[PDB]
DNA sequence: AAATTGCCGAAGACG
DNA sequence: CGTCTTCGGCAATT
């Protein structure tokens, strides 16, 4: 049954070819524009991120996430209150970024506005492809493209500051992978740079326009590609596990529920991905994720998610004091609403999987 | 030093 | 299952 759902969720090679060809053409053109010439974003490099490049994209290849990352040396971070995730950026000259300053502080809003303006002008010159820039979203770090290939494809272009220093201390007790992927992996991952994206902290019913947010799309991608306690997990001379399949089933469940209940707008795939990371830490043995145990693994994930929902607590995997299910982010009656919907599908063999 | 190229793992496709 | 194929990612090369 779950097996038949996964077959339905599996992407088609022909759809992947058509979508990728068009997406890569458009992105490459955008990145080229950033490089040339008197652009403040001149040194940006591309990193592909999110569901599709993690191989956990379901149903259709119609959503692509890409980071344009700018190394900016000699920055000092100041934690915006005690959020753990949000920061203000200051500088340790006649530099490319001096006009994005709001006093001594590097403004996320200003920098993102220019970045978006450049993309809009470049997109206007694309004539062989039907692509447009979607309207700006409140507190989004993304410049979102809309492509008609003729099928609809969304591409999020995410500006990110790259910092080569050690990660901010709010992450010190995050990434608890020591009994799973191990201490050498954790240490090496934490020696990689960290990123800030111009997503603003929500302060009441407004946004703080200078704040940036930590991003670990890079570490997350590595983990999804290197997810076993055994090095050969899912390799050609190793054993297939069901970790990713279990994540797909969960994303699907949430996706289907979101399509018909508007009171679930505050929930998203990132909550599901965060939940399963915790599950992978809780159950690190590959033997616990044998494909023969898919049903029980999915049920265990469901139970864990319901418990996060009920206790109003889902710790960011990298920033443990940052609660994705705080009352401030998601109202209590939204969590109770999702709770009842999940229990129903769980007690009725997921009729919603039949669309 | 932008752009090309080699190399192969991940996973879809099909028997 | 095994074998084949395409795509993504990386960095040496020029
Ligand atoms: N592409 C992309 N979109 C993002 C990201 N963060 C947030 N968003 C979209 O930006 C709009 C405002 O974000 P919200 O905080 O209101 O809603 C998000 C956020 O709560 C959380 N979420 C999603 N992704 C993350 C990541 N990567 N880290 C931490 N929290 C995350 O859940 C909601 C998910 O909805 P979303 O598709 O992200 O839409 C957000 C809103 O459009 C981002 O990093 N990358
Ligand atoms: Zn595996």
């Amino acid at each position: 049954k779950l097996k038949k759902v996964l077959d339905k969720l599996r992407l088609k090679r022909k759809d992947i070819s058509e979508a990728a060809e068009t997406v890569n053409k458009v992105v490459e053109r955008l990145l080229r524009r950033m490089q040339k010439r008197e652009s403040e974003f001149k040194g940006v490099e591309q990193l592909n991120t999110g569901s599709y490049y993690e191989h956990v994209k379901i149903s259709a290849p119609n959503e692509f996430d890409v980071m344009f990352k700018l190394e900016v040396p000699r920055i000092e971070l100041q934690e915006y209150y005690e959020t753990g995730a949000f920061y203000l950026v200051k500088f340790k000259r006649g530099n490319p970024l001096s006009h994005f300053l709001e006093g001594e502080v590097l403004s996320a809003t200003k920098m993102l506005s220019k970045f978006r303006k450049i993309i809009k002008e470049e997109v206007k010159e694309i004539k062989d492809i039907d692509v447009s820039v979607e309207k700006e979203k409140p507190g989004s770090p993304a410049v979102t493209l809309l492509i008609r290939n003729p099928e609809e494809i969304s591409v999020d272009i995410i500006l990110a500051l790259e910092s080569k220093g050690s990660w901010p201390i709010s992450t010190k007790e995050g990434l608890p992978i020591q009994g799973w992927l191990g201490t050498k992996v954790r240490t090496n991952l934490r020696r990689e740079p960290f990123y800030l994206v111009p997503k603003n902290a929500k302060d009441g019913n407004s946004f703080q326009g200078e704040t940036w947010r930590l991003s670990f799309s890079h570490t997350e991608k590595y983990i999804l590609n290197n997810h076993g306690i055994e090095k050969t997990c899912c390799e050609s001379s190793g054993a297939k596990c069901c970790r990713k399949e279990c994540l797909k089933l969960m994303k699907y469940l949430l996706e289907q529920l979101k399509k018909e209940f508007q009171e679930l707008d505050a929930f998203c795939s990132y909550h599901v991905k965060t939940a399963i990371f915790h599950m992978w830490t809780q159950d690190p043995q590959d033997s616990q994720w044998d494909p023969r145990n898919l049903s029980s693994c999915f049920d265990k994930l469901l139970a864990f998610f319901l418990e996060c929902l009920r206790t109003e607590k889902l710790d960011h995997y990298f920033i443990p004091k940052f609660n994705l299910f705080s009352q401030e982010l998601i109202d209590r009656k939204s969590k109770e609403f999702l709770s009842k919907k999940i229990e129903y599908e769980r007690n009725n063999g997921f009729p919603i999987f039949d669309k």
